[PDB]
């Protein structure tokens, strides 16, 4: 129940680790004593900097949160900076994984269990009252390429403590990822198909038509427009769906072609979920 404080090591980051002087684009770096790998995490010292960092290390312990191995403040051409030490996450972005199956071939229950990971990570959180606030695919990332790797959430770079709707839009955040897992294009309104048709019904047949309505109320809950009505983590976490996945159908989803068919528009969709985010911080 007492978990230790943070505790930023002041003494120059190359006595500890293998760096070679390449040194915020991430890179792999090696501890002396024991030889394993990690990433780091290099930011400017500034107080806010300083406040994710604590909010950061106040979650690394969480299975399905990226862990902190250790901070450095150290000039770096003489800019303070925080080096931040963390496990390599080597699997790549969640939606990537999925679009390069061979097969194409991806299940409501997998969509379930991975949507589980991710309400974990948001429950340990905002259990503890903080916010991440920037839940999207680029901060989701599986720690091996391998098929039975673990999906860890990243970038504490909008999170705050919360004394309650700042919760809020990680549940929408929860919404939308579930409802691209579901069908592969998010629930937003030349060369490519249009997907959802402008103020058309949320969830179109090609790709909807053999969901659930169980599911849908789960999604339609999860986007409630107004954040005094929209789904807390609490219920999440206590729906039949994520709480037990192996009894989830094997439903087969278009997902996976639908991301590869729509790959154009990835960078789009990542950008107008950013966009999103924004205004509903
Ligand atoms: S920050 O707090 O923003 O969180 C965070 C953490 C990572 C992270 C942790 C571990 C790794 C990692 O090991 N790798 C692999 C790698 C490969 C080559 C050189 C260095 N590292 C990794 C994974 C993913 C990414 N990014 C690239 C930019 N788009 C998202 C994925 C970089 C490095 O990474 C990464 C990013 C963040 Cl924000």
């Amino acid at each position: 129940m007492v978990k230790s404080g943070l505790q930023i090591k002041k003494n120059a980051i190359i006595d500890d680790y293998k760096v070679t002087s390449q040194v915020g684009k991430v890179l792999q770096i090696f501890n002396k004593r024991t030889q394993e790998k990690f990433a780091l995490k290099m930011l400017q010292d500034c107080p806010k900097a300083r406040r994710e960092v604590e909010l950061h290390w106040r979650a690394s312990q969480c299975p399905h949160i990226v862990r902190i191995v250790d901070v450095y403040e150290n000039l770096y051409a003489g800019r303070k900076c925080l080096l931040i030490v963390m496990e390599c996450l080597d699997g790549g972005e969640l939606f990537s994984r999925i679009q390069d199956r061979g097969d194409q071939a991806f299940t409501e229950r997998e969509a379930s269990e991975i949507m589980k990971s991710i309400g974990e990570a948001i429950q340990y959180l905002h259990s503890i009252n903080i916010a991440h606030r920037d839940v999207k695919p680029e901060n989701l990332l599986y720690t091996s390429k391998r098929p039975n790797a673990i999906l860890k959430l990243t970038d504490f770079g909008f999170a705050k403590e919360t004394t309650k709707y700042d919760k809020s839009c990680d549940m929408w955040s929860l919404g939308v990822i579930m409802y691209i897992l579901l069908c592969g294009y998010p629930p937003f309104y030349p060369g490519m198909k249009t997907r959802i048709r402008m103020g058309q019904y949320e969830f179109p047949n090609p790709e909807w038509s053999e969901v659930s309505e169980e599911v849908k109320m789960l999604i339609r809950n999860l986007l409630k427009t107004e954040p005094t009505q929209r789904m807390t983590i609490t219920e999440f976490m206590n729906h039949p769906w994520i709480m037990q996945s192996t009894k989830v159908p094997q439903t087969p989803l278009h997902t996976s072609r639908v991301l590869k068919e729509d790959k154009e528009r990835w960078e789009d969709v990542k950008e107008e979920m950013t966009s999103a985010l924004a205004t509903m911080r």
